[PDB]
């Protein structure tokens, strides 16, 4: 068996930093993991690969002819801890649907046997500002059973978490896609942990971990590494290890209860975020 | 004549706060303005209307039968300074293309004579995390000649500005859509103004204004107002007046020069943003 997980959230919230660091911690533990990049920014694997980024399936298929002229062993690349990495890519801005490459990539990986029995986890790193096209495909087509949403005390980040939750509810009549938890990626604001716990409770889930804001992240990423690899003794490395442990142990996977805009604003006022 | 402008940028960067405050300043000056909300969040007019939000064309058309059973005078609403306001709306998450309501809304407004000769400005407030579907329509279909991109020293916000610029370039062979400037909506980071000026120069545009981070924004918005209306004497009100004046006076409208990821990272290192 293997656990198929997706990390969603608004742009810039910390999906790729959190995913790569979480996965490095899982690999450090002895788990076998694949990361599938599902964001057109296409830098979701660079910290595992020590790289600028990774060439995408869409780019590689165009240079080869068709996606069928690609070989899996040419596409997947392994980095830190043996973690396997692939990027979907997507059309250029203004050209066609931004999510179209996700559909091509996931179907290619399934057809070509990338989901080998020895994997313990797959993580999709998915753009979450809109829930449509290929970005909704991991939910609509039952590819990721465990959705973890990275968010913060920012109103926009909580709105995104609510919208992703609505997408999960919409497709709950078939498949088994569920909300697994919220990950608070801190902005250093007062009562932010309490706020995201409260939001998680309203949605029916949990806040699986509070990730502190720590400049060691920037220092590791300048050097194209996870914190786990850059400084295994760092306080922040232990934070990612705690998140990984709780993901491994998590058994709460729910059909969430999306909330109203009024409820979101009440949360913000209650925990004095707008009044800090 | 009337100047058709669109405000683009990544989610949560400050599009709606900046647009409504800029437009309130224009109205305070004696200009006649319409705001067209092109973001599914659909709260792009609430500070002009003193409201929770505004019911959307998609919602109103569903309750009426077809969009053709709607009347313009039933749809457009006027608030502070006589500013006219409309929201496009969009399908729910997981259901169809998130941008589809923008196409319906803009076509309805054109057909029904909303672009009356007495308007001085129209501002579209457009989601910019993806440049496709209805979100690309103002560029692809020549609806907004002047694009202003709200951004910050955040890497993701600058990447979004670059992606929007690529969309402008893609459609430059017809129509007259141009990049008018970058608006820096500050994160209180050192050298942020210098960074966005440098990015603007690389793209071929200008940084039209540096908007400071100021808590008066939160206090005004809790009360459903622009800063212009909430406290006309506030320092931040004068900041929005300066931005409005420079928009009125701006004559630089370019086909931009998108940059590489390497150039973006160099900008970040040069101005010590990641090392603050
Ligand atoms: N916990 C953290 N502490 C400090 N910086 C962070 C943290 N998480 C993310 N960042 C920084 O935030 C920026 C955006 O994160 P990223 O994971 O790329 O966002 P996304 O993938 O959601 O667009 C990156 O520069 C990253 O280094
Ligand atoms: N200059 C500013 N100073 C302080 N807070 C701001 C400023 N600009 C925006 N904000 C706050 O940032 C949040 C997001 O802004 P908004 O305009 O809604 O973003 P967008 O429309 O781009 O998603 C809002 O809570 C807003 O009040
Ligand atoms: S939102 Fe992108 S194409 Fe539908
Ligand atoms: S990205 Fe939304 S539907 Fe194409
Ligand atoms: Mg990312
Ligand atoms: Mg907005």
């Amino acid at each position: 068996a293997m656990r198929q997980c997706a990390i969603y959230g608004k742009g810039g919230i910390g999906k790729s930093t959190t995913t790569q660091n979480l996965v490095a911690a899982l690999a450090e533990m002895g788990k076998k993991v694949m990361i599938v990049g599902c964001d057109p920014k296409a830098d979701s694997t660079r910290l595992i690969l020590h790289s600028k980024a990774q060439n995408t399936i869409m780019e590689m298929a165009a240079e080869a002819g068709t996606v069928e002229d690609l070989e899996l062993e040419d596409v997947l690349k392994a980095g830190y801890g043996g973690v396997k990495c692939v990027e979907s890519g997507g059309p250029e801005p203004g050209v066609g649907c931004a999510g179209r490459g996700v559909i091509t990539a996931i179907n290619f990986l399934e057809e070509e046997g990338a989901y080998e029995d020895d994997l313990d986890f797959v993580f999709y790193d998915v753009l979450g500002d809109v829930v449509c096209g290929g970005f909704a495909m991991p939910i609509r087509e039952n590819k990721a059973q465990e959705i973890y949403i990275v968010c913060s005390g920012e109103m926009m980040a909580m709105y995104a978490a609510n919208n992703i939750s609505k997408g999960i509810v919409k497709y709950a009549n078939s498949g088994s896609v569920r909300l697994g938890g919220l990950i608070c990626n801190s902005r250093n604001t007062d009562r932010e942990d309490e706020l995201i716990i409260a939001l998680a409770n309203k949605l029916g889930t949990q806040m699986i971990h509070f990730v502190p804001r720590d400049n060691v992240v920037q220092r590791a990423e300048i050097r194209r590494m996870t914190v786990i690899e850059y400084d295994p003794k760092a306080k922040q490395a232990d934070e990612y290890r705690a998140l990984a442990r709780k993901v491994v142990d998590n058994k709460l996977l729910v059909i969430p209860n999306p909330i109203t805009m009024d409820e979101l604003e009440e949360l913000l006022m209650e925990f004095g975020i707008m009044e800090v």
